[PDB]
């Protein structure tokens, strides 16, 4: 069959950029091996922030609610009825997505997809052919080399777990394994993160990973920093150990890798199309995601840009404005692109960390404003929990270039504060927007 | 008698702003207060409301989303008194930070009921001090209706000063403080019914947002009734209250809450010594600058009947104490595009002009609106399910935004960047072109087709 332009992989990425060309009066297929709606529906965004919201209940059950004067009993917590609502609702986005590409006229057809030369790839015994092809095939998690790694599950087996387990611990304490640390900690189970380097989330602005600690240290999960995993032991009871190269060891009955993911680009024959991918394995793309085969694309976290949705999303949607409507130099900026990390509290971020401005910049041109507030949810309670906010300027007019907070609202507040960022706000067009009271947003516009 | 550069009537929100900024500047300053400070906000108002909405939150995930999420989960007992004390060491708290910052900046506190003697000098306690500089930032009260029973009615003051949570409870008015109390007080368990005059709630709002409001009551309470216009109110025998209607309909409940407008709080004070001019409504009647008639007397806040929102009277405050003791001659507060979220259920951001609005002053051939309605994530899981819909009203060629108008759970915390970005004249180019964040719901309105 020949088609105008293929997507290999049914993911964020992958629909989005078929979807738009196919409003451009392109043929389109969509390859995919497994579920429509890729890592982000099926075992990422989507089922990762309904498992948040369900630790958010039991702490308002358990946590706060005794001191707004809720003497409450949770007499069972049913896991199997959280599952089975998840996964419902996972299958309700699931028929939208066939919807939409049914209605768009594009093929979708489920398997796994291989080239066979530049313009030809094989899927299920059959051979088809385009002019176009998008490898869109993102990424799957890493496991370490270590003695007993098997015994330890990864984030896709975590939304496959049967029951909530005991005693549990979370490796890595990148963003992935500071989400899932703070989920299990609050629905229940006791939770140990384990942190290869001295702090949790490194590369963000250090006011984050401090208040991190704080909280953590607070109301768990454990954090135990500088660990680096050397063995995983079973022991005849069933449960694991986990054993430290500086010596420490732990005793769980459930272990979570969460140290990185890798790109799925392996099995595809690229050999054959002559794609080159670069020694972590990821695709090489320039500026407007071509590779170095003409007619050949990638988008994604097989690309190694940064592994979020809305960024798969926009590089595939005007990569398909670039090729199918005639715009030539549309393509992503890739810069001040906003991130929240669903944490205990959550975390918003955009722009430079307060240390990139400076080392940019220079100290002499940072201005950094600064606010520390108890979130009013907790204020009435014996958990009172931090929120903290920064805006970093740079020069005499102090133009924004980054924007941080940790605390309650930062999920929220955050989308509208990247608008501005993008339109090249100052410190003074904030000042003179009104504030909206009683807000944890209102400190980024009256901070002094 | 004392003298003084700056003195301010009342230290609400506008007064306490204007006065530490003035202060700040090295005015010698006065503040004089008849009740708490913090004004009817932190008291009666913006904090202990927000409190109150946390605790209904509360309850509707223990009771209404918690069991679709598996938890079965027992209430052995809701203790109002646990809350109203919490809330209540809050709020006092609260009283000694501004008392801390009033007393870093050397500001005299006054408390007491002040009244003009002429347009220089006021009595407070039975001593009388003079200033330069008068800001008249006296706020508003609770209006209550004119008919037969009304005394048996209590208004919001009265809310925060409930004794117990009554099992049945009217709220007439569904202005925004009706609507507010009314899904606050269901939240946490009462029968409550809410009464609304005309045709729907919140009338001056988009009607996209009247139109959810009505669609969510029906579905998860209060009880809304429209085109309900108080005729009396009886005190039955066994001390319930029958609410009767214009119409003929009738309610009985336990409680019943005025909620149907506030009034300027400037009938007191001896204005007409001081010679200041009031409108036929009885605000006091300001220019651009917050000048009253009366040269050296101002007014800012809910007293001059502008938009009643803590933000508007703060930053009005400050910026005449910048004006005046600053050298900031021109500075002054745009009343245009203020935002504003109600702590409705769910609740509600809006800035700009309503579609209705937008259409008058542009004519329809001018103005493209995009719309997206879904359901909140946190609901979608559950048995109740609740919608979310947002508007985006855009005029002319270049689609420049002038309203922004969502109903929905996260519209309270993500309205203020939009806001800001309205503000700085951004056009649907801009919303589009900045990265979505996912799962949120303020992504919506950077990917609106
Ligand atoms: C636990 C977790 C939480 C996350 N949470 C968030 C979040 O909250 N917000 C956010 O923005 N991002 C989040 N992410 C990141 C987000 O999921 C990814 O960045 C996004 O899914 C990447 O899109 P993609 O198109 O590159 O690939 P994917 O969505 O992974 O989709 C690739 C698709 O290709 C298919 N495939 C692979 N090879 C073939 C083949 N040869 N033939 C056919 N089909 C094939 C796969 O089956 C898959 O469906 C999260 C990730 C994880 C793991
Ligand atoms: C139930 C309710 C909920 C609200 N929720 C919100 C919200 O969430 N967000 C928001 O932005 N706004 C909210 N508001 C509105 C906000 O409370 C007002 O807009 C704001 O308080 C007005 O400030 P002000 O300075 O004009 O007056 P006020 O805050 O009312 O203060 C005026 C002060 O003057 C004192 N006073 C009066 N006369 C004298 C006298 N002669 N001598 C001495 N002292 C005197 C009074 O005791 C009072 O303390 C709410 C209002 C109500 C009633």
């Amino acid at each position: 069959k020949h088609y105008d332009y293929i997507a290999i992989g049914g993911g964020s990425g992958g629909i989005a950029s078929i979807n738009r060309a196919a409003m451009y009066g392109q043929k389109c297929a969509l390859i995919e091996a497994k579920e429509l709606g890729g890592t982000c529906v099926n075992v990422g965004c989507v089922p990762k922030k309904v498992m948040w919201h369900a630790a958010q209940i039991r702490e308002a059950i358990h946590m706060y609610g005794p001191d707004y004067g809720f003497d409450t009993t949770i007499n069972k917590f049913n896991w199997e009825t959280l599952i089975a609502s998840r996964t419902a609702y996972i299958d309700r986005i699931h028929t939208s997505y066939e919807n939409v590409l049914g209605k768009n006229n594009v093929d979708v057809i489920k398997g796994f997809a291989r080239f066979v030369d530049a313009k030809t790839l094989e899927v299920n015994g059959e051979t088809i052919t385009a002019d176009h092809i998008l490898i869109a095939t993102g990424g799957r998690p890493s496991h370490p080399d270590i003695p007993g790694v098997e015994y330890g599950i990864d984030s896709d087996g975590f939304f496959a777990l049967p029951a909530l387990p005991e005693r549990v611990a979370v490796v890595g304490a990148g963003y992935i394994g500071v989400e899932l640390g703070g989920v299990i900690n609050g629905l229940g189970a006791k939770t140990h993160l384990f942190e290869m380097f001295d702090a949790p989330l490194p590369s963000f602005d250090p006011m984050i990973s401090e208040t991190l600690v704080e909280v953590m240290n607070a109301e768990g999960p454990q954090l135990h920093t500088n660990a680096i995993p050397k063995a995983v032991v079973k022991n005849t009871d069933g449960s694991l150990t986990l054993e430290l190269e500086d010596g420490r060891s732990e005793t769980v009955d459930c272990l979570i890798w969460a140290i990185g993911r890798e790109p799925a680009n392996d099995n595809i024959n690229l050999e054959a199309a002559g794609v080159k991918t670069n020694e972590k394995g990821y695709i090489v793309v320039d500026k407007y995601q071509n590779t170095n085969i003409e007619g050949i694309y990638a988008v994604g976290d097989n690309t190694g840009a940064v592994e979020l949705t809305p960024v798969a999303v926009a590089a595939g949607r005007r990569l398909s404005e670039r090729l199918f409507n005639n715009k030539p130099d549309e393509h992503l900026d890739y810069s001040n692109i906003p991130t929240v990390v669903f944490s205990h509290p959550p975390i918003g971020t955009v722009g430079l960390t307060e240390p990139q401005a400076r080392e940019q910049y220079g100290d002499d041109q940072v201005k950094v404003y600064k606010s520390s507030f108890t979130a009013m949810y907790t204020a009435v309670t014996t958990h009172r929990q931090p929120c903290r906010m920064k805006l970093v300027c740079v020069g005499s007019e102090e133009k924004i270039v980054g924007i941080h907070g940790i605390g309650f609202g930062m999920d929220e507040m955050l989308q509208g504060f990247a608008v501005a960022l993008k339109m090249g706000a100052t410190k003074k067009d904030f000042d003179n927007t009104v504030a909206i009271h009683p807000t944890a947003a209102e400190e980024f516009v009256t901070m002094r």
